[PDB]
């Protein structure tokens, strides 16, 4: 089974038996994807155990898989287990059950619904300043992820449910999902062990965080919100499926929002001029520290360039994947049934044949003077096509709203302990080795 | 393999294939052991999957297995996995590695060392009264296990290490070891799945409590104690084996001490006369609320009768087991290699052919006028022989010391919510269904 890509004439590193090519993951997913993108070219294949992976970098081929041939062939992501009752979570769900859930939740983030959330997000923007002013009046390096995470948690809890929480350090036991070496190295490389753990109620999500969130949502039936949108569409949605969806939203609303914001601040400190240009624009659109509104956030263009260049340098995706569910021949390339087509997003976001000086932080790539020279199937921080990020527009809102309220009040300088250059987590997920600490100064 | 006991002419319930007799565990271990002890007699056999179990109730046969033929045949308990690095814990350890550890820790609880711990245990006895006086001056039903557990934790931490903690509710993340239905039903009945989970770092003890206790012991190398006894015998003991032993002591020092004390209080409230007779003796040996000392505790005889009758009614053991490691013929009964000889302690502690009115709490069984009519191989709350409870003498001390300090100061009456009669946990471990709540009144 380790000779499929040799058959199709698709290059790739030689796999060791059983292990495939996982030993190349010692420098992490991303360093391996960049190496092969240089070593082999536009299309190559490797193995995660006995699961062949077809990496494609052709924008047409990427558009065909993400957008064109989505509903017919490339509908599902690579399977993820054991998960227990989280099998109904939309992002894991497959085929018709996913389509049923995706439409069931698409009206959550309409521009009408997102506008309604601006007065709610406006409250916790001030709690963020106050919690910052404390660690600013005392010259004490601030761990941004702790205070950003404290902010994103309060926002996602109210925008989708109705519960608040003010720093009583729903308590954000969102402390699981620790990706790394075993026991994930075993499952991806030895896959039929997943049905074993499933029948044992063994779950990659710990029992503590689940039963804690399993009950907490029950207190959320106080007698239009996301949860208010689910019972109105239940009145056939299970009582347990509703919780699985909730857990998806709370996690992504906390981790990803606080992570990208932290990455964003590290970039603004390491480039003081960029932070000046961005602060000068926020005072131009919202003077006297004017309250940021839905229409002002979409107006700020440099803010959007700072968000996207950060997302370019730190794609919290790294890869996009779809399982090819039947034989096809996309763009003159036959692809057998079962292969996992993979888009190496991280490598694509640094390919010198698309970006000038790819490693340097330069918001000016995404200027309207230059954003024409940017292929939207090379740069897809929120994915693309029917199965792209369902929270994209809301997340770009929540991040931009907070970036405004903070930059109106403080500035950010590096510390002695600030890791420069920042080493990415050579592990699995896209994080830093050492956390991000920056000095905060009040204006 | 389900026909061994049919071969040996040893009666027992018919096993279903694969499952054996585990379906009889619906009423818990103990109800099943009492039924068979009546249904079949002095010796019977069943199956926990494909592991046959020989239950023996003959005192001679019990003495032979626990005491006589211990070192040669019945050395090890039934195997317990997956456990990870806890394989070196003395209570799991086997053959020569256990003997090495058992001698290495036997001098921990000498009468010289136990006497040294009385002035230490005397401190937290007063914190127990104060924490009781709060919930006593406010007529609020008290959960005994919470406050007893808060006490036993402070005692075991200092008597073996040197760290204290005063109710800041080592924080006693001793909240794992949840025995019950799956995934334990799978392992005991389907056993070769244990080596699977072992190679995945999967562990019946959660990673949170381990890494929390794995590090906390490192802070315990401040530059004669249990820990002080281990490095002096290390100067070949591993750095990791030392932690595994510690985890054994902290758990048993917290859970079992607080559990038996809770059971003891429920019995004293449901029998007001017994509590009067016990309080009258404590005032006779320690008047003016005299501080309890090593020699006064061993002097109190009714205190000892209240502890043992409670332990008779609630054997935190329920069963004792040893793996028969080679073919033998004990007491005219051949026993093949591999069988798990089992002593059904709970059933034996209520056999009407040894105790008069076995279900009624009656301290007067264990009076020196009657303690001759009590077979020490029927009543073994601390086991027996070389592998009996290594903490027995210290636990009987710690419990009796606390029972004195509390009964000197308060009395205990039932509540409206106090479960009467107390339903045992129909689950696995020996606990109650509903927790024990009792009214506290100051004298
Ligand atoms: C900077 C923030 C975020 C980024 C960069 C991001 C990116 C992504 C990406 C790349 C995907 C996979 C898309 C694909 O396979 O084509 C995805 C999926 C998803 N995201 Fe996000 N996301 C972000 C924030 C959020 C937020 C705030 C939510 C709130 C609910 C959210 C909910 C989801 C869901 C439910 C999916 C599942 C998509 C499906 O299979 O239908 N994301 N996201
Ligand atoms: C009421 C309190 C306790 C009771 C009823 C009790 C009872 C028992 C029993 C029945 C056994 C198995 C004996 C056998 O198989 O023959 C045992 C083993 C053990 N107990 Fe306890 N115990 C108590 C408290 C403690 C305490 C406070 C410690 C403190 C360290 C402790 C440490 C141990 C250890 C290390 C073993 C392992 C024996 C071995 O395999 O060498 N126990 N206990
Ligand atoms: C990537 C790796 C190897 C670390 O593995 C996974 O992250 N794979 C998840 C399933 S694909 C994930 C989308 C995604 C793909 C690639 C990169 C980043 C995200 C997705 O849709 N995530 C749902 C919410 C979310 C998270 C982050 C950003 N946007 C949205 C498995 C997973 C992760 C975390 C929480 C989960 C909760 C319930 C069910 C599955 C969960
Ligand atoms: C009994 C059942 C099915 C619930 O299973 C186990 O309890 N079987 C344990 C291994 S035999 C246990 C002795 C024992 C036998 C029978 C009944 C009660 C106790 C033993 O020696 N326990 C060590 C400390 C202790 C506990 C209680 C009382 N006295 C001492 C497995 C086990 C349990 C708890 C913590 C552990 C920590 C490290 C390694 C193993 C551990």
């Amino acid at each position: 089974s380790h000779g499929l890509f040799k058959k199709l004439g698709i290059p790739g590193p030689t796999p060791l038996p059983f292990l495939g090519n996982i030993l190349s993951y010692h420098k992490g997913f991303c360093m391996f994807d960049m190496e092969c993108h240089k070593k082999y070219g536009k299309v190559w294949g490797f193995y995660d155990g006995q699961q062949p992976v077809l990496a494609i970098t052709d924008p047409d081929m990427i558009k065909t898989v993400l957008v064109k041939e989505c509903y017919s062939v490339f509908t599902n992501r690579r399977p993820f287990g054991p998960v227990g009752f989280m099998k109904s979570a939309i992002s894991i769900a497959e085929d018709e059950e996913w389509k049923r859930l995706r439409s069931l939740l698409s009206p959550t983030f309409t521009s009408g619904k997102l506008k309604e959330m601006v007065p709610i997000i406006a409250q916790y923007g001030d709690v963020l300043v106050r919690n910052l002013r404390r660690e600013a009046e005392t010259g004490k390096p601030v761990t941004l992820k702790d205070v950003f995470g404290a902010y994103s948690m309060d926002v996602i809890t109210s925008t989708s449910f109705g519960v608040n929480i003010d720093s009583l350090n729903n308590t954000k036991k969102l402390l699981r999902f620790d990706f790394l070496d075993p026991f994930f190295l075993s499952i991806t490389v030895f896959p039929f062990l997943i049905p074993i753990l499933e029948v044992l109620n063994i779950c990659v999500f710990p029992r503590e965080v689940t039963n804690f969130l399993r009950k907490s949502v029950k207190r959320m039936k106080e007698s239009v919100d996301f949860l208010q949108l689910m019972i109105d569409s239940q009145n056939a949605l299970s009582d347990l499926e509703l919780v699985a969806q909730s857990i998806i939203f709370i996690f992504a609303g906390y981790e990803t929002t606080s992570s990208v914001l932290s990455f964003i601040m590290y970039e603004l400190a390491t480039h003081p001029d960029v932070q000046q240009k961005l602060q000068e624009e926020i005072d131009a659109v919202l003077p006297n520290k004017a309250p940021p509104t839905y229409d002002t956030v979409l107006q700020m263009e440099y803010l959007d360039m700072v968000v996207n260049e950060t997302l370019r340098l730190f794609p919290i995706a790294m890869r996009l994947e779809r399982v090819c569910k039947k034989d096809v021949e996309i763009n003159g390339m036959f692809i057998p049934k079962g292969v996992v087509v993979m888009i190496p997003s991280y490598a694509l976001h640094r390919d010198p044949k698309y970006w000038t000086e790819p490693e340097k932080f330069l918001p000016e790539r995404f200027s309207k003077k230059n954003k024409d020279n940017i292929d939207p199937y090379i740069y897809t921080p929120f994915g693309s096509g029917p199965r792209n990020c369902i929270g994209m527009r809301f997340a770009l809102m929540n991040m931009k709203l907070a970036l405004i309220r903070v930059l109106q009040n403080f500035s950010f300088k590096p510390c002695k302990e600030t890791q420069i250059p920042l080493k990415l987590s050579l592990g699995g997920l896209l994080q830093p080795e050492k956390p991000v600490v920056l000095k905060v100064e009040s204006r």
